[PDB]
């Protein structure tokens, strides 16, 4: 037989039995990626945390020419170091402040938008597609608001994402076409005097501030494209797969309906059990480093399997059960850990909380309209998502 291949499954509704077997028997072990490269797959909470907390396992270096690759780049190599470039330009604090959910009116915008989307679905009648006609539109509207760009530009930017977030063995010509076009769009936004709010409004002001005169226009536009893209794909995909986990747990669905103050704790458990990331997080070793029983060598690829950590019974007893009273509820790795911890974690939480709150109020009897095995799971993609999520209520 051939070396074990990753990823194991594109399904986002069940974790394969192989994960628990590897975690117990070989929590770091060699696998083969879709490009044909070898890598170390890390699947226990202890070893996943070790890797993510040691910067000698470098995100930036995964873009080096000739490196063993998880998948092909869909962005220019410099963009793998996006957060480092933002930090070096002195923009970290400004970006972080712009993507907080605490901006005035933003939560009321989210609620209003969620309720309008649901009203339209009710009006049209069942079955409804909760991904294409609820979760993803809600994500897109939120990120247009956060960025300060017109709501009507959301759909065209969104249509790049089914290619931009592909997990491909080879370079993708369409990724470059859409990237160059979306960069041109964000560059136009920086020169548009109508754009004065949100992240792009703030970047547009800083761009003309003498303290930032040598920050490149390329970086400013890239921040817009990457934060829209990562934010929308991440929140839309998480919300979609969380709704599946909720629908499949009618007791929890009813509890959260009856006691909405528990929704934050429920979203924390839905994050923990979420399978939205289709591959382990990649890092390239910049030194020889012992991880468990393996000496990883400089230049090797390591993959941090988030569901390995998050379903590890040694850290989360009864890991497959959603339990709202865990003593360590936020210690999951759904947002990563260490240098590259998700900068939009608070906003992703509020997106899901408000979306679920609205759905349970408007459609308390929501249920799948097809057998769960009929969901079609997107393949060769950086997220696990069903192509359609048909529900009735
Ligand atoms: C529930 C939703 C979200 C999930 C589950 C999520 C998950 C993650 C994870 C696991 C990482 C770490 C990747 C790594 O270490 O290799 C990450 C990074 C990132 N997230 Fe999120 N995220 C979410 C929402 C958002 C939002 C709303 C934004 C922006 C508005 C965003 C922007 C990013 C960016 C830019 C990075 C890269 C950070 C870096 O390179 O250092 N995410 N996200
Ligand atoms: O900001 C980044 N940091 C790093 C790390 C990263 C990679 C993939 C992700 O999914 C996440 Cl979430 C993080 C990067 O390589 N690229 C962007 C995100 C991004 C990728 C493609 C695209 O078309 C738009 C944005």
């Amino acid at each position: 037989t051939v070396l074990l291949e990753v990823p194991f499954s594109a399904r986002g509704d069940r974790i394969p039995d192989a994960v628990a077997e590897l975690r117990t028997r070989e929590p770091i072990r060699k696998v083969r990626t879709i490009t044909g490269a070898e890598a170390w797959l890390v699947s226990s909470y202890a070893l996943c945390t070790q890797v993510l907390e040691d910067r000698r396992f470098s995100m930036k270096e995964t873009a080096a020419a000739g490196a063993p690759r998880l998948n092909a780049l869909t962005v220019p190599p410099e963009v793998v170091n996006n957060m480092g470039n933002i930090a070096d330009a002195g923009l970290r604090k400004a970006v972080m402040k712009a993507i907080t959910p605490k901006a005035p009116g933003l939560e009321q915008f989210l609620r209003d938008t969620a309720n309008s989307l649901l009203d339209n679905l009710i009006t049209e009648g069942a079955p409804a597609d909760l991904r294409n006609d609820f979760a993803d539109p809600l994500a897109t509207a939120l990120h247009c608001k956060v960025l300060g760009i017109p709501q009507e530009d959301g759909p065209k930017l969104f249509r790049s994402l089914s290619i931009a977030f592909m997990s491909s063995a080879d370079p993708i010509p369409a990724a470059k076409i859409n990237w160059d076009r979306d960069i041109e769009y964000m560059a136009g936004i920086l020169e548009n005097p109508n754009i004065t709010t949100g992240l792009m409004g703030e970047l547009s002001r800083l761009r003309k501030d003498p303290a930032y005169s040598h920050v490149s226009d390329e970086l400013f536009a890239t921040i817009g494209v990457t934060f829209f893209g990562a934010g929308v794909i991440s929140t839309g995909s998480f919300l979609t797969t969380a709704l599946i986990s909720l629908i499949q747990r009618p007791q929890l669905r009813n509890l959260l309906h009856e006691k909405p103050e528990l929704i934050p704790a429920g979203v924390e458990e839905l994050l923990r059990i979420n399978l939205s990331f289709a591959d382990g997080l990649p890092r390239l070793a910049t030194a020889d480093i012992q991880v468990g029983d393996v000496l990883v060598r400089k230049g090797e690829l390591v993959l941090v399997l988030l569901e390995g950590a998050n379903f590890d019974p040694e850290h989360f007893p009864n890991p497959g059960s959603i339990e709202l009273d865990r003593p360590n509820p936020t210690s999951h790795l759904a947002f990563g850990r260490g240098q590259h911890f998700c900068p939009g974690s608070a906003l992703g939480r509020r997106h899901a909380q408000i979306g679920i709150e609205a759905l349970l109020k408007k459609m308390p009897g929501v249920d799948l309209a097809v057998p769960i095995d009929q969901l079609v799971w997107r393949t060769r993609f950086q997220r696990r998502i069903p192509e359609r999520l048909p529900v009735l209520w």
